[PDB]
């Protein structure tokens, strides 16, 4: 990661805040200034927290792709510590699609899915398994470009610092996670492809919550009994068929992300479907 000089960074507007810290909109001088998001580490912290905060930035900094959020740099030597990323004017996809209910064409929605799939193909080619692929972790810019991110919603601290038992390795998003990853913690790019099919269903419902009528255990039983998410209204058959292939029980049968990009490219270049 690049260390950013604090003089080059300006915070202008608060986007959100929690016990983790805060997120700001601001400007960065690379030398004209560019808009950025600025994630801060809350005071005070623990040396695992600070190393984990910086270590997550190190992971993000390894990637360079149009459909992966870009790391501009970090401030680690001064307080508050900061992760400084590319700015995404439309925020998280799930919220964006609920705000824009019914307002996009099918070709526009499929273009979003292609962008997500192209980001995931890059990650797969880097041997990176995301494990939390969901519309809430897809960011959207003004041009409607969709980019993969992982703010770390799965890794927030909710464990007492003195608890005998703690969560380790993060919590699991059951509604987005492939069955073999829930059962054996077998996380692979193939289990990310299952999650991608769930993202496809989020997009085509303009942000419905998957299995929303069902408790987390109600979801797991429904799945192993063979239930799959239903065909959204106005979802083309070819898109729903792609979803079902991502949700194949045997992971060796799911498409690879490279295949998903190609399938979506061909559809975009020739509707029908
Ligand atoms: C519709 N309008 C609503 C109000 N308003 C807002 C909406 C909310 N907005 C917003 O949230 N913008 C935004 C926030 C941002 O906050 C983040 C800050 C940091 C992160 N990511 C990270 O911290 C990490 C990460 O993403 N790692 C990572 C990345 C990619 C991978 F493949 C794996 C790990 C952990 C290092 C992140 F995913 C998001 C980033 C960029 N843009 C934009 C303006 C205008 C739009």
């Amino acid at each position: 990661t690049t260390e950013i000089h604090p003089s080059c960074v300006t915070r202008q507007k608060v986007i959100g805040a929690g016990e983790f810290g805060e997120v700001y909109k601001g400007m960065l001088k690379t030398s004209k200034e560019v808009p950025v998001a600025i994630k801060t580490l809350k005071a005070g912290y623990t040396e695992k927290q600070r190393v984990d905060f910086l270590g997550e930035a190190g992971i993000m900094g390894q990637f360079s792709h149009h459909n992966i959020i870009r790391l501009e740099g970090v401030i680690s030597k001064y307080k508050p510590m900061m992760i400084i990323t590319e700015y995404m004017e439309n925020g998280a996809l799930d919220k964006f699609l609920r705000e824009k209910d019914g307002e996009f064409s099918v070709l526009q929605l499929v273009g979003m899915l292609r962008g997500i799939a192209a980001g995931m193909k890059y990650l797969a080619n880097m041997n990176y398994v995301h494990r939390d692929l969901a519309a809430r972790n897809i960011l959207v810019n003004s041009n409607l470009v969709c980019k993969v991110s992982d703010f770390g919603l799965s890794r927030v601290l909710e464990d007492d610092p003195e608890a005998t038992y703690t969560t380790s390795g993060g919590k699991i998003p059951i509604r987005w996670t492939a069955p073999e990853a829930i059962s054996y913690r077998k996380f692979t790019s193939a289990s990310d492809v299952w999650s991608f099919g769930i993202v496809m269903w989020e997009v085509m419902t303009y942000g419905e919550r998957p299995y929303w009528e069902l408790s987390n255990h109600e979801v797991m039983k429904a799945i192993n009994d063979g239930f799959r998410l239903p065909t959204p209204m106005d979802c083309p058959s070819a898109i729903y068929q792609l979803m079902m292939q991502c949700w194949q029980q045997e992971r060796a049968r799911r498409p690879k992300f490279a295949d998903i990009v190609s399938i979506l490219d061909k559809l975009i270049r020739a509707p029908d479907s």
